[PDB]
């Protein structure tokens, strides 16, 4: 019932653009959106989110997390491991790349999303979502290596699975950071469950 | 030890405005960003709020609540908790209450409002607070509600059990030709991993 008419250029950088979407709305009226999307997209979603499930004996189950400055936020972030797809990478690859990359964790893929999207009334985002098990007992996890790209700069921060809602509101309490989005509603609904 | 410069605007329309973010990276070193913003943040703690909705009634088992509409920056339907911007002077809470009101017909109660969390804190400085609500579906107010959304405003209400919500959003995916919001699906994915 509803779609795309048009899409305008209204401006155009290096990594985004901003668009002027005409669209059919349902009544048979067309209307306009301004609408943001990446300029990098290939790949069956811009980006992945990688759940890390970082399993130890003897320790609580924990979830991987990093913090960086995000500098559209103008402040430090505490986020799923994440990152663009690279062009012929598949999602499960991005996945345990990035997941290396950012904190060192050398994970298996347990599950991948479909394409989700990230902000729909903003931009086309998309992303799949990447759950990943680390074998904290295995060798090659014992002092994670962690290889940042070119002017990332991340902090690894492993909180316990079974108390991170609460973990992360002593974060942001306690250190003015700012708890991404997609972590909060993991971590809400780890409470919600049952 | 990071932090922003300076801000410059880009490209301003009446709802997003791209802008050129330079920041001081860890090293000392002057760098650059592609950044989008809204325009219409006042002094809102965040720009919108997505709700968490749990519809509670006897002798059945809990739904969340979500909305199915078309998304003009997506090209198509999307699946999302109920949400929309604060309005100027509105608090998280009312602003939460209203717009599942307008948007599914329910009337909930609030539970929890989280901080202002980052929507896409790598392209944008957009934030919610994601405000849980429960809806006692037992109460008369809420037995054959309507939406009663704005204009340009256009929501189908998708009920499905907390039980069963991963499924049942994949299950919607493999059906039509849609997208089910970041958000939601972290949200599923934990009730899952509980
Ligand atoms: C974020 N873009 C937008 N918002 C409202 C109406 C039109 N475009
Ligand atoms: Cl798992
Ligand atoms: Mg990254
Ligand atoms: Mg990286
Ligand atoms: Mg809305
Ligand atoms: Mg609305």
């Amino acid at each position: 019932k509803q779609y795309i008419i048009s899409e305008e250029l209204i401006s155009e950088g290096k990594w985004v653009k901003l668009e002027k979407t005409t669209y059919m709305d349902p009544t048979g009226k067309t209307r306009t959106w301004e609408s943001v999307k990446r300029t990098t997209r290939k790949q069956t979603a811009d980006g992945v989110a990688v759940i890390p499930v970082l399993q130890r004996t003897l320790h609580y189950e924990c979830i991987v997390l990093v913090k960086q400055f995000r500098p559209p936020m103008g402040g430090y972030c505490i986020e799923f491991p994440a990152g663009l797809i690279d062009d012929g990478e598949t999602p499960e690859a991005a996945a345990l790349r990035e997941l290396e990359e950012e904190t060192g964790y050398k994970g298996d893929i347990a599950e991948c999303s479909p394409a989700v999207c990230m902000d729909p009334g903003l931009s086309n985002c998309t992303i799949h979502i990447v759950t990943v098990t680390i074998n904290g007992d295995d060798a090659e996890n014992a002092r994670p290596k962690p290889k940042p790209g070119d002017g990332e700069f991340v902090e690894v921060i492993s909180l316990p699975k079974n108390d991170l809602l609460q973990r992360l509101d002593a974060l942001v309490a306690e250190e003015h950071l700012t708890v991404d989005a997609r972590v909060y509603s993991y971590a809400l609904a780890l409470k919600h469950a049952n």
